[PDB]
């Protein structure tokens, strides 16, 4: 394995420049693979169309993507009408896996996904991003395709400069990986939805609802393959999305609830709640966010149940 | 048996500085026989600590109540020095204090060394870089120390010039890793303001960390100590943003991260943090791992910090 972040850091970060999207459909038809891109879509009408359409044309200089899956999340601004009007292959959450009930979030979305996905390759794409260039369809695919060993591979990318990533990158997922899984502190951006790796490594693994499900995913792959499996592609440039402040906080409290849970079975962490500390104080579901407003102090709650999916492969038709 | 819950409490324990007229406080602080320390840690903050003072003086010709202003100066290269000293405040150099420590470890080990200098029945930590220093900013935490009884402890809470529940750290960092941890403290607007007071005795029966991590520490070992029924918090109205880079932000989000780390390993809630296999070159809690993308490529750059826990300076000082 590696011998430090560094030397992995080092051998297992790549420029989406070292994988001509030529090169690679050559590789990926020589290789017999196919690769099934994912676009867990949640309102996201206004871009959903521009990426089906990138993908597309993307295919004609070099076929990379085999079946174009859009989930919809239960949206209300037409993202279905949309995506399929640009040919993708359109599903709706509630109607993947319905013996679980109704969509409980992009992590469901996810991996509900699998049940349909066909490819041998399950690369994930995020559904709201405005500029779509090429590469963040096949940079990604460089590795698992051409460096033995790989099987997992996530996006790098700066925003429009020492880019470390959005506010809950920087300030929740690297403190806390920095200290609980040194091994992902090499990561450029952990939380990216872009990555792919072999369907067998998706279906294997549990996936966790909510916001967590990127956090999760982390975590898991790297137990199941070890970081010398585990790689990041620079692809260039994100805009990155605006949001408030106040909404990231119960985003950063689901990172938690997710390095917690997994510190909690790996014997890391026990007996979370304080001996002492009244049972009306424990509540991870409740999520209480404190601030201050034009006409006083207020204390807000949030309540999220942190719903768990089992390995899909458990609970899948065979 | 202290409050039932974090609601509780934020109903009980959150006033208004509009409760509490100065005069009023200082005829009870006059009746009591009390005195305030006020200690200013400060780091280059030439253009502000000169209000500051000057307002605290104003203040305490319509309504005295703090008896002393101590400058904790971590050698500005600044002036900060003569500018405190110009306008009359006491003026200490952080290296010089408890000078058998060796030279200072940031924040927390200046607010620790002012103990041994603070002649106060009560101390009142203060930022020094506050640019518009009003009033209440020095006498709205005293309300409830001075009036209600049972309190120990008080924070200050405030807004930024609809909702505003912190800056960054406090919203992505504390909040969550309270809310999992520490939920007794949940209900703070601010847990990471750098102005509060408690009595002299209650921090000289603390540890305190050093660096950034200070704010923290002195939350979950304040919380310990009294309970939380004995702390409060005060609305302070406006206060203004010092923003910085969310680069920066990411070592002090570690600080918090680290001292949550380290009190939940004295609980033995945390135990075998290095998991077993985990080479030793990747576990090095000092060291901050922080990976960027640079127009250059994707760079790992680091950070090093060592966490100093100072021992309860009564523990020094018979
Ligand atoms: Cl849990
Ligand atoms: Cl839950
Ligand atoms: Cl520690
Ligand atoms: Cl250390
Ligand atoms: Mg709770
Ligand atoms: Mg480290």
């Amino acid at each position: 394995g590696p011998a430090s972040a560094a030397e992995w850091f080092r051998q297992r970060s790549y420029d989406y420049g070292q994988f001509p999207p030529e090169d690679l459909a050559r590789r990926k038809r020589e290789l017999g693979l196919t690769v099934s891109a994912v676009l867990p879509s949640r309102n996201v009408a206004d871009t959903v169309g521009g990426i089906i359409d990138e993908i597309h044309a993307l295919n004609e200089r070099a076929p990379l993507i085999d079946q174009i899956l859009v989930v919809d999340a239960d949206s209300e601004d037409g993202t279905a009408g949309v995506a399929a009007s640009h040919g993708a292959e359109v599903y709706s959450e509630n109607e993947l896996m319905s013996g679980y009930g109704d969509a409980h979030g992009k992590g469901d979305a996810m991996w509900r996904a699998l049940s349909v996905t066909r490819g041998d390759l399950v690369l994930y794409i995020d559904a709201d991003t405005r500029d779509f260039r090429p590469q963040l369809a096949y940079g990604v695919l460089g590795p698992v395709l051409e460096v033995p060993g790989v099987r997992f591979v996530k996006a790098a990318y700066r925003r429009p400069e020492e880019d470390g990533g959005g506010r809950v990158t920087e300030l929740t997922a690297k403190p806390l990986f920095n200290l609980f899984y040194p091994e992902l502190a090499g990561f450029v951006q952990p939380l990216a939805g872009e990555f792919v790796a072999d369907r067998e490594l998706f279906c294997s693994i549990p996936f966790l609802t909510g916001y967590a499900v990127e956090t999760g995913i982390m975590i898991d792959v790297l137990k199941k393959v070890g970081l010398g499996a585990m790689a990041q592609v620079d692809l260039g440039e994100r805009q990155n999305r605006h949001q408030h402040l106040r909404d990231l906080s119960r985003m950063s409290y689901a990172v938690v609830r997710a390095v917690a849970r997994r510190l909690r079975q790996e014997g890391r962490l026990q007996q979370l709640r304080e001996p002492g500390l009244p049972e009306s104080f424990f509540q991870l579901s409740d999520y209480l966010h404190a601030v201050a407003t034009p006409e006083g102090l207020k204390l807000q709650e949030y309540v999220e149940e942190l719903v768990e999916r089992p390995p899909i492969n458990e609970v899948l038709r065979v």
